[PDB]
């Protein structure tokens, strides 16, 4: 289990990420 949920914690962190 590690090709489908795993994409979804990605893109929380897109947002985060853009700030520093």
């Amino acid at each position: 289990y590690s090709d489908e949920l795993r994409q979804r914690l990605a893109a929380r962190l897109e947002a985060l990420k853009e700030n520093g």
